[PDB]
Formats: structure tokens, C-alpha cells, sequence
């Protein structure tokens, strides 16, 4: 059925795997029988998991303290700490899934119905196509950063570097994957087992974004799901009825993005922390050079990667203000005689209540919030590669 | 007749002697006669133009690889690959041009009526006199371009630089138009097809502001004569017939806005995008010396030139925003005999929904925005002449 | 009687024997006598006066431009050139004075009415103290200028500087008054001409900002009388016909206003960008030396002067704002038993119409402009200390 | 009883033991007979101890004057300075503090009443644990200065710096207090009340955001019971009289906070820059080193503390804003049988009046304001770790 919960179950499923915002029977198709259950495999698989990122976070940490904390080093504190805080709101955020996907199901029943429609690409696909588009990009951005390591590290093994080492698996393990062996002891098989927690924490760094997107695609289908509905009495004489049942279903959506904003809190302004420290980062990186060509590729793979989710995410969140102002135009359509103050409240509504995700209500996540962030951005690099200009 | 297509058609077909944005029956006087068709002289000739700009692009493309992109360089590139994304989304454009012009001419045949007047300048006149003076202050531009072009270097060839070297034409293409000779031979007739793309070229630079305001002013005049109308009734009692009609006329004017917009979101972002790049660099190129007077008075007819262009367009742009808030004034003096809902609802729409033209959403063309952008700018040249500040 | 032409009238004479804003019978007390006529003394004696500004900003522009013109220099530049466009602007204010004291005279006609009142500070008295402690600390800013000027050149002369040189008046012509002598023959006449002149310029200057207060009090006078009278009906039973009359005078004022901003836009910008430029100046030079002590107390009496009347003028000037808001904090009071749809019409007007002067539609004088103009500030010093870091 | 003065008087009596905003009988429990009355003992003590405070700011006055006034060195002008403002400016709250205190109960009886309850926490636990939390770590902050001070003073006699110096009360004294002997004779009595007013002005300093958090909390709480109310008939037909008597206290509240806001835009400016200006200094102290890890977890204490306090304090003034926001959401939930206009009304004042404690209407302390803050916060340490990059 075009659910939500039947949109993103094979992909908290998968998220599950590397024990990604654990509960206990993801795998159902109702959306009820998920729990947040300390009895069973999921806790404690995401506790391995979690125990694993974070011998991964200190190691790190004594690492780069006993190397230095730089803001070049600083890179992968943030990515730690933030796969480790996605862990922990995202435990929260599985602290009331229970509720939030029972709320979403509660009020995404009346959009499977007969007044409403599926236009093109339902929800199962529309969200399929681009998580899978996103899971696609991560496997390719981790996947040219080994390229880019395992090359550069074995294309410099044949120039000095004592030649003699044959490039191998644990040589990769013990040269380009430091900060885990001033720790651990070196063995291949805590090599394969970090090699397995490496990909986990990419996963929850871009599943950080996945999920939010998720999210906002399916508020943004419902949103337009309403648009669509009042597009389709457009010059119609509506009745008073339809107009409540339009308004009571919007006040439904506000309630279900508001709750989701209350449940997301943490894990959108997680993200959207994450984005901009890292967006800065790679455009901090943007006038410089690099070592060998699959090094460009790789850097610039992973700028347009991010920048273009960072963008994607964040326009599909938008997405959910301009679909529910994009009412507002068809609305204003309405001729005098079917107004019945209804639609006058509604008009209100959508003119004054920026209904779009926040991160906890310091910003509301619109295309002007998108043109704000880009402009700051600017700025913020405008004076960085003055803080960095001898460095480069 | 005062149409908007009988108004751009002189530059409509102006801009396909160029070739830009082709269109089939741009010269008909009758707006549906136009169409987007590949089956005729105007699409091969935008084909010949934009390979031989392509060729241009990808020449100096190669050029500044092999010599170094710099800030300083990549003038050439945003130009170049400006007036090529011109030309993309001015064929774009021309893909709903049938329709965009079907709307307009629709929506603008109840403003050539007599509940409606033309009061001094005519939408014929009123774009022919800017446009004039837009196309005439570009062949300034590029006239003064040449000028100091060949003066500087004759002037001085006049001084060293092998005095023996006659003046002439091939010498000016080999020596002053450089970045098409490492990949095109050097020949009179090549030469001349370089000036005439060249001149094409800066054609497409300007005509992208130059039709935005000429949108902006066909739209900017419906919307003064919606305003000139609400004035004439300033001081009489109103009937509720005639405020509703200037709502359903306002609310069409909308929508001719809203599709306008739609339509022109990539140009506007473009030509906004673009506008920001060359007023950021001719300020920041204000505060240095040149190397002769006809220098000097180029460069500074350029920087007039190029942000009163920018300022003038975005005004005319804005002017549709003022004009609609400009009757707001007026409604407002309604007095309590004939409020009757309507102007309740015209005045709420004017004073929440912002109509003005949009990059893509991300911004709305208003005097607010101009001042915003003229606070950024000097932000941007305040960082800027910190960045090149041991360069000058 | 209690208008603003009877309290501005005693300063406008003021004016005109400086020649500031020419206008022929300002010494009257009837407002329609005031015309623009050239056939008179005073566009002769403002024409006179221009020419002499004209003769010092040329000669001082020449002298610029042969010693440099920097961002120490333009501060003549900007002086000179702003009290001439301030002549030219209060010309242009002229031309429509006439007709602007007309609808201020007879809008503000039912603000000396039995309805209305005097609190403790009449109009006359209003503008009267203010005026005068602007022209008490215009005298004294010049005061101390000359203070300054002559002490330290005088006590400069009895150290070096061949200390045989008498301190004499044509003596501080020919040293501290330059850029006079390389155009015009050194005599003491032309000399005195040239204190009256300069006396003249200043009064130019601070009288602009002097002008923007005396109608920024005019019309927040008016508001205060309607607020005034909005509070006397606080915990009474209000009748229809008084909230009709209410909104119909808040109308008139917004009408005067918005009259007032368009022949005013010139000298509203101009004053704007003026003390947006003399503050930057006075606070890019805080962080300094100077030579003596009474160049301290000149330099920082001139730095509280000019921050402080900037900070006031635009303070009036936003208490048109905030005494229209004022007013709707006490119409929120209003119990359900007179609602009666005008005080659903004024709340929203004062809710959304932002009822305040503005440059030119750009930026609107409010509290919310004052604190983002000092923000403004605050960012453009904290990068203009690191321009002219290495100068001090 | 739960009351505001119930609730803060064993907090004013703590300050008015260190004497601040003095009052007479600020331990009785009747909020009118409390008064400003100067033949007592209160002003008296505050007087001494502002002559206290004034001597110790005009001797550090003197004293940096004599070693030059840094901005590193201006910590203490502003320390002290913004200590005997704080005390002006709670000497001009004690004028209306009577009055203050009277519109608060006075408007805080009905908020006692059986339409409201009491949730978990009443106002005076709830001011208690907060402000018992800011006494906590203000003493703690107090605690490891002096623990920072002491140990690294001892433990750098223990190095160098004439050994054989014994640490004591007095050597401590006369080397880690300076700026107090240079003007008054250096003795263990006068030693003892410096550690004394050095306590109190610590306490002011801190007890100045304690106190705005005390008037946020406050208010807070009679909001989140208008809320509570609200949200108890969600489900449920309402009549008209009760939304009626919710506007009306809702608009009392209104004028509570409006009147708060007159009476406390002095402390609230002070406040917001002073931590502005603290909060601005230890960002520019991160990216630095310290002399002992004693001094790094103290330096580090007072960052989190004047960090979390600024946030704290200002979320809780914000927490108005957000407690009648939240309200609005429990009011769109109305359906049509119960509209009645009243909630129209109220609707509308939630969305449009942004009801939130401002510094003097220049900024309006909400979610969006802390935000706004944080990223000018961030701007001025990008720009300020340039100012200060040669000296770290
Ligand atoms: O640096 C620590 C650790 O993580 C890195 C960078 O932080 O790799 C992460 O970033 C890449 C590129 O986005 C991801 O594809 C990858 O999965 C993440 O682990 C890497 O250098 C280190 O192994
Ligand atoms: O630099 C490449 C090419 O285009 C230039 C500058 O980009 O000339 C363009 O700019 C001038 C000034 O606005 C236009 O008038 C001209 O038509 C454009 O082609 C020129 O230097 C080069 O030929
Ligand atoms: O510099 C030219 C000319 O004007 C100055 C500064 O521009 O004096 C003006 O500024 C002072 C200080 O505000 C005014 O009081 C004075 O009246 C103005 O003329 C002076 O240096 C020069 O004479
Ligand atoms: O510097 C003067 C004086 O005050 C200081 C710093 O200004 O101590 C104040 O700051 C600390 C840390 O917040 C407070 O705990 C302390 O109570 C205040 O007095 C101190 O260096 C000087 O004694």
C-alpha cells in the first residue's frame, strides 16, 4: 500500500543492518508491531555497532590530540561525533517512532483515499527513486575514496616509499586507515570488522540526509496531494464542505509535520550542522590542488555529492512550504460567490504560518531559508580563504 | 496595437538576426503564428550561432587551462558560458513561448479596453524607448571596447612592440582577440565570423537584462493601468462590480506573473547571477588604475553602464511589486460605505503575497531586494578589496 | 497658532539667510503665501550661495585631484558635494513646498481640535528645543572646530614652524583653510566671504539632518495626538462614528506622510548616506591618536554629536512607527462589544502597512532600521579596521 | 502562594543582601508593601556599596589608563561599568518596582484560579531550581577563579618569583588583585571588603541574567497555563466566553509583558550586550592556550556557564514568544462550529504581535532572534580570529 512506513521500511531495513535508529520489527508491513524493545537483537546490535563507532571517536580523539586538533583534522571528530550523535538522536527519535509512525499512518489514511489520487510516481517509488538515487551516490563517493586511497597509497608504493611493500589489504588497513592501531591491536580481522564499521558510520553520515529527505518527501507527497486536490476545483463552484474537509486535512499535515519536527529536532539540526560544516569544508577546499587526477574526481565528486544532497534535501524540505504556498495561488483563484470564510482562514494559514521543517524553530527550512544559507555560505568563505589563504 | 508582442517583435527579431532564442513567425503580427519548430531557417541558424559561440567557449576554455583560470580569467568564462546557458534557456523559454505569449495576449487583451487608457507612453513606445536606449548604451559599450582596443594597441604599437607591425584588422584579431587561434586557423573570413559572434555574443550578454526588463515593463504597464484605474476612483462611491472585476483582473495579472515567472526562472536567475558577477568585479575593479584615458572612460562607461543596467532592470522588475502596492495606498482610502469584502481580499493579497518577479523562489525582485543586494555587494567588495588587496 | 509652519518657519528663515531651500514670503505666517518664484530676492541670495559652494567643491576637487583624492580626502569631497546636492534637493523640495506645506497645513487642521490636545510640549515648543539644541551643537561642533584649528596651528607655531609668523586671521586662511587659494586671489574679503561660506556649508549639513527631525516631530506629533486620543477611550464604550473618524485622521496622516516621502526621497538618502558615511569615518577613526588634548574633546564631541543625531534624527523619525504601534497595543484592548469591523480595519493597517519614512521605498526609518543600521555598522567597521589596520 | 514575588523574594532579599535594586521590605510576603523609600537601611547599604563598586571601577579606571586600555584590558572596564549600570538601572526598576509588582500579582490573581493548574513544577520551584542552578554555577565560576588564581600563583611561586614569598590572604591580595592599591592603602581590613565587593559585584554581574530568567520565567509561566488551558479544550466545544476570558487574559499578559518591557529595557540592553560582549571575548579566547589545566577547566567552566546562561536566559525570554505561538496551533485546531470572531482575533495576535521581551523595541528576544544572535556571533569571531590572529 503508498505508505510511508511501506516507503521507508526497506530502507530502515537496511539502515537496521548497520543498526541505524534501532527498533524491534521494522521488517513488518504494519506499522503498529515496531517497537523500541531493550529485549531482543536490534538494541544490541546497535550497541555493538555503537561501542564500535566510539572506540572508533576515541581512539580518534587521542589520536589527533596527541597529533594536533587543526581544522584540518577536526574533519573527522565531526564525522564521528556526528555518526555518534545521529546514533543517539536517533535512538530518541526511535523513543517515539512508535508514536510518530502511528501518527503518520493516522493521518496519511484519508490521503489513500478517493478525493485524493496518485499522480505519477506513488510514494513506494517516488521515495525508492531517490534514496536509492542517494544510496547510489554514497556507494560511489565512499567508493572513489577507496579508489583515490588504494591508488595514490600503491601509485606512490612504485615511487620511494620502500618499494619493496607489495600493495596489500592490511598495508591499506595499517598505512591509510590510522587513528584505530594506536588503539586496537592490528589483525585482519578487526581490519575487516573497521572496514565494516567505516562503511556503517559513512552510511549514517548520508543516511543523516537520506532519512531527512525521506521524511520530506513524504510530507511533500501529501502536500501535494492537497495542492493537486484544490488544483482540480479550479473553476468549479466548491462547496463549503470540501473547503473544511481541504482545511482539515492541512491542519492535519501542520500536526504531523510539527510532531515530526518535535520527534526531528535534534536530527535536523544535526544535519544541517553537519552540511554546513561540511559544505564549508569542501569549498574551503575548492581553490586547491590535489595530488593525481583520480584524486580530483574523487574531491570533486564528493563536492558536487554534497552540495547538490545538502541542496536536494534541504529543496525537498522546502518543498513541503512552496507546495502548500503553491495552494495559496489556486486559492486566490476563488471567485466571490463559494468564499464562506473557510477559505479565508485557510488563505491566512498558509500566508502566515510557514508551514516547512525546522531545526527547533531558530530557522524554517524554505527556499528563502535555501537562498539565506547560500548567501552565508558565501560570506563565510569570503572570509575563509582569507583564514586559509597562506596555508594554500 | 498596443500589445506586449507587437512591442518586442522589432527586438524579437532583432535578437534571431543574432539568433537568440529561436522562434519561428517571430516577425507576424499575430502571437500564435509563432512556434518552435526545427523545420525551418530559425533553429539551424541558433544551431550555426551556438556551435560557433561553443567553439568560441571550448577555445578559451582550452586557452585558460593552458595559461591558468584565475579570477582575473574566469571573466571569460562566466561570459562565454553565460551567453551558452542565454541561449539554453532562451531555447527552453521558446519551448512554452507559444504558450507564454498565448497567456500574455490573453490576459492582456481586457487592458486595451476602455475601462482601462494608455496615458502617455504606450506599451510600444515605453519598451521601444529603453530598449533603444539599452542597445544603444551596448554599442556604446562594445563601440568604446573596440576603441580602446585598438587605440591602446596601435598607441602602443607607436611605442616598441616592433613599431614596424602596420596597424590593421588581422593584426588586431591576432593580437587583441587571442583564444581562437590555438584552435581555429587564422583567416580574414574566420576573422570577421569571429566579430560577428562576438558581437553576437555581447548582443546575448546585454539582451538577457534587456528582456528581462522588457517583461518587466509589459508587466509593470498592466499593472499601472490597474493602479491608474483604482486612482480614477479614488473619491466616488465604488461599486462592488467593478472592485471585483479589478480583483479578477489583478488576480489574471498575477497569474501572467506566475507563469512569466516560471517560465523566465532560469533566465532571471541567470541575468541575476550574472549581474552579481560582473558588478562585483567592475567594483572591484574600481579602486585601480588603467593604462590610458579612452581606457578609463571605457572601463567607467562599462561600470555606469553595467549597474545602472542592473539597477534599472531590477527596478523595473520591482516596479511591478510597487505598482501593485501602489494601489493598496488607494484601497485604503476606501471609505466604510462600500468596503464589500472584495477589497478586503484585494488588500490582503497585495499586502501578503508579494507579487514581484522571482529568481526561483529564492528571491523576490523588489526595491526591498535591491537594497539587499546593494548591502551585499558592498559586503562582497568589502571582503573583496581585502582578497585582492596586494594584487592592486 | 500650533502648526508645523509656524514651528519650522523661525528655523526656515534661519535657512534662508544661509540660503538653504529657497523660497519666497517664508517670513509669513499664513502657509500659501510661500511660493517659488524666481523673480525675488532669495533664489538670487540661494544662487549666489550655490555658486560659492560650486567655486569651493570645483577648487577643492582640483586640489584633491592634484594631492590624491584617498579615503581621507573624499571626506571634502563628499562635504562639499553633499551640501550642493542638498541645495539642489531642497530646490526640489521648494518646488513642491508650496503644495507640501499645503496638505500639511490642511491635514494637520483637525489636529488643533477639541477631539485632540496638547499634552505639555506644543509643536513650537517641540521643534523649538530640539532645533535649537541642534544648533547649539552645530555651533559648538564648529566651535571647537576652529578651537582646534587655531590652537593647535598656534601652539604649533610657537614650536617650529617659523615661530616669527604672527597668528593672524588671513595667516589660518592661507594654513588651515587650503583648497581656496590654488583657484581664488588671497584677500581678507574673499576671506570673510569664505568663513560665511563655510559657516554656511556646515549649517547646510547639519541642517539636513535638522530638517529630517523637524518633520520627523511634525509628524509624530500628529501621532501622538492620535494615540493620545486612542488612550482616552481605553476603558470606554467607543461609538462607530469615533473609530471611523480615528482611521479616517490615521489615513490623512499616512497620506501626509507618503506625500512627504516623495519630496523628500532626495533628502532623505542623501541625509541617510551622508551620516552613514560621516559615523563609518568618526568610527573608522575611534581607534586612534591625535595631536592634542582639545583635538580629543573637538573629535569626540564631534563623534557623540554625529552618532547621537543620527541615532535621533532617525529616532523621530521611526516614532512615526512606533507611536502608529503604540496605538495598537491600546486598540487590542478593545472589548467584543465594539468591534465594528474599522478597528479590524486599523489594526490591520497598522499591522501591516509599516506606517514610517523611508528613503526612497528601500529601507523604512524604524527602531528595527536603527538596530539593523547599527548592526550594518558594526559589521563595516569590523572589517574597515583591518582596511586601514597598517595605516594607524 | 504561588506567586512571582513569593517566588523571586528569596532571591531579591539575596541580592539585596550584596545590595541590589534596593527596596524597602523586600521579605514581606504583601508585593505593596515594598516601596522606594531613602530613610532605611536599603538605600543606605546600596550606596555604600555602590561608592564601593565606584571607587574599585574608577581606581581599574585609573590603573588601565596608566598601562593603556586594551581589549583585552577593557574586560574590566566593562565588568565594572556594566555592574554600577546594573545598579542604575535596577535603581531606576526599584522606582516602578512598587508598580512593577503591583500590575504583576494584579494580573497574576486570576492565573491562581481554578480554570488554571498547577502542572509539575510551581513558579516558585520553578524559579527556584533554575535560579538556585545559576547561584550553583556562578559560585562555582567565583570558585575555580579563585582556585585558578591561588593555585597557578602559588604553584608559580613555587618556580622563580622569590620563593621564599609565602602564599597568604595578603600576598594574594597585593599581587592577584591589583588595580585597588594603587589608590587605596593596602590593608587586610580593606582587603576582606574588597573580596567582599568583589563577591557582590560577581553577583551582579551574574544576577543580572539570573534576574531576566527570574522575569522570563515568570512570564513564562502564566503563558504555558494559557497554553495548558488551551490545549485542555482541544477536543471540545467551546463557547464563546471562554475564548473570550482566554484573549482577555492572554491580553493581560500582554500588557504584563509590555510593562515589564518598559521597566526593564535598560537591564534588558545591559544584559544582551554585556553578554554579547563576554560571550564575544571567550569565543575569542577558544582557539588559544592557557598556563595550567586548573586554568583551562576554569576558562573552560566559565565558557560553557556564560555561554549556556546567554542561551538559557534568552530561550526562556524566547519562551514566551514560543508559549503563545504554541497556543496558535491548539487554536487552528478549532473547527467551524466554534469561530465566534474572538478566536480570529486572538489567532491573529499570536501570529502578528510577536509578543516577546525586547531591549528597547530594537530587537525582540525569540528562537529567531537566538538564532539571528548565533550567527552574528559567528560572523564577528570570523572577522575577530583576524583581528587577534598575530597575537595567538
Ligand atoms: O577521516 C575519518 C574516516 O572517515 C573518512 C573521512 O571522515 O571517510 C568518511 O568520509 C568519506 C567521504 O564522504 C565517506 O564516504 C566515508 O564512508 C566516511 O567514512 C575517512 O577519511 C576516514 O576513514
Ligand atoms: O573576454 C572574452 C571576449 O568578451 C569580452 C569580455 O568578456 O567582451 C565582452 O564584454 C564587452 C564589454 O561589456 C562587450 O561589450 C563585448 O561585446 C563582449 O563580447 C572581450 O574581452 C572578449 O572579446
Ligand atoms: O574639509 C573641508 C572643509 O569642511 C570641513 C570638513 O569637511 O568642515 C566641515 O566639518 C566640520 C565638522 O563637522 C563642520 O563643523 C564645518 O562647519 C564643516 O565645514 C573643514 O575641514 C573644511 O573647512
Ligand atoms: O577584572 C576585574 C575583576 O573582575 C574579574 C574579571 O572582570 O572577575 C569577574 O569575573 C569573574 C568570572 O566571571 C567573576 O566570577 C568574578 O566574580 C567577577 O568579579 C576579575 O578578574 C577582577 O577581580
Amino acid at each position: 500500500l503508498d505508505l510511508f512506513h511501506r516507503a521507508v521500511f526497506p530502507f530502515m531495513f537496511l539502515a537496521q543492518c548497520v543498526a541505524i535508529m534501532p527498533l524491534v520489527g521494522i521488517r513488518e508491513s504494519n506499522p503498529r508491531r515496531v517497537r523500541f524493545a531493550y529485549k531482543s537483537i536490534p538494541m544490541f546490535v546497535t550497541l555493538i555497532f555503537m561501542i564500535a563507532t566510539s572506540i572508533l571517536f576515541l581512539s580518534m580523539f587521542t589520536h589527533l590530540l596527541k597529533i594536533g586538533i587543526t581544522a584540518k583534522n577536526f574533519v573527522g571528530l565531526v564525522f564521528f561525533g556526528c555518526v555518534l550523535s545521529a546514533y543517539v538522536v536517533f535512538i530518541r527519535l526511535a523513543k517515539k517512532w512508535p508514536a510518530v509512525v502511528r501518527i503518520w499512518t493516522r493521518t496519511e489514511i484519508p490521503f489513500t483515499k478517493p478525493p485524493y489520487e496518485i499522480p505519477k510516481r506513488n510514494l513506494s517509488r517516488r521515495v525508492q527513486l531517490a534514496a536509492l538515487a542517494i544510496i547510489g551516490l554514497s556507494l560511489g563517493e565512499h567508493a572513489l575514496y577507496q579508489v583515490s586511497a588504494i591508488l595514490s597509497y600503491t601509485r606512490r608504493i612504485q615511487m620511494c616509499a620502500n618499494i619493496t611493500t607489495v600493495p596489500s589489504f592490511n598495508n591499506y588497513m595499517q598505512t591509510n586507515y590510522d587513528y584505530v592501531f594506536q588503539l586496537l591491536p592490528y589483525s585482519p580481522i578487526i581490519a575487516v570488522l573497521i572496514l565494516l564499521i567505516n562503511g556503517a558510520c559513512t552510511f549514517v553520515w548520508n543516511y543523516m540526509d537520506l532519512f531527512i529527505m525521506m521524511i520530506s518527501k513524504g510530507l511533500s507527497y501529501r502536500f501535494e496531494q492537497i495542492t493537486t486536490r484544490i488544483r482540480k476545483l479550479e473553476h468549479e463552484e466548491v462547496c463549503e464542505s470540501v473547503f473544511i474537509q481541504i482545511r482539515e486535512h492541512y491542519v492535519k499535515m501542520c500536526e504531523l509535520l510539527e510532531f515530526v519536527d518535535s520527534a526531528m529536532s535534534s536530527l535536523i539540526l544535526l544535519s544541517c550542522v553537519n552540511n554546513l560544516y561540511f559544505v564549508c569544508y569542501q569549498l574551503l577546499n575548492v581553490f586547491n590542488k590535489l595530488r593525481w587526477p583520480i584524486n580530483y574526481i574523487y574531491f570533486w565528486y564528493s563536492l558536487l555529492y554534497l552540495i547538490g544532497r545538502t541542496a536536494f534535501v534541504f529543496l525537498t524540505a522546502a518543498d513541503i512550504n512552496e507546495e502548500s504556498k503553491r495552494g495559496l495561488g489556486v486559492l486566490r483563484r476563488v471567485s466571490s460567490r463559494s468564499w464562506c470564510v473557510e477559505v479565508e482562514r485557510l488563505i491566512f494559514q498558509m500566508t502566515t504560518q510557514t508551514v516547512a521543517l525546522s531545526g527547533k524553530k531558530f530557522y524554517f527550512l524554505t527556499r528563502r531559508l535555501l537562498f539565506g544559507m547560500a548567501g552565508t555560505i558565501v560570506t563565510y568563505e569570503l572570509v575563509l580563504l582569507q583564514f586559509d589563504e597562506p596555508n594554500r
